[PDB]
């Protein structure tokens, strides 16, 4: 199906450390809505708020 290209799926557990960092789960869709500006951080929306995720952990759903 062709979804959102902001649209990123969890490849790992990550767990907040600490201010404004959003805790996401291995498998758990995000909306990715920005980068600093290497994009090794994401400001991502999930089912549980809104904060940063490293780009390691996650990968864009389409291809």
């Amino acid at each position: 199906m062709e979804n959102d290209p902001n649209l990123f799926v969890a490849l790992y557990d990550f767990v907040a450390s600490g201010d404004n960092t959003l805790s996401i789960t291995k498998g758990e869709k995000l909306r990715v809505l920005g980068y600093n500006h290497n994009g090794e951080w994401c400001e991502a929306q999930t089912k549980n708020g809104q904060g940063w995720v490293p780009s390691a952990y996650i990968t864009p759903v389409n291809s």
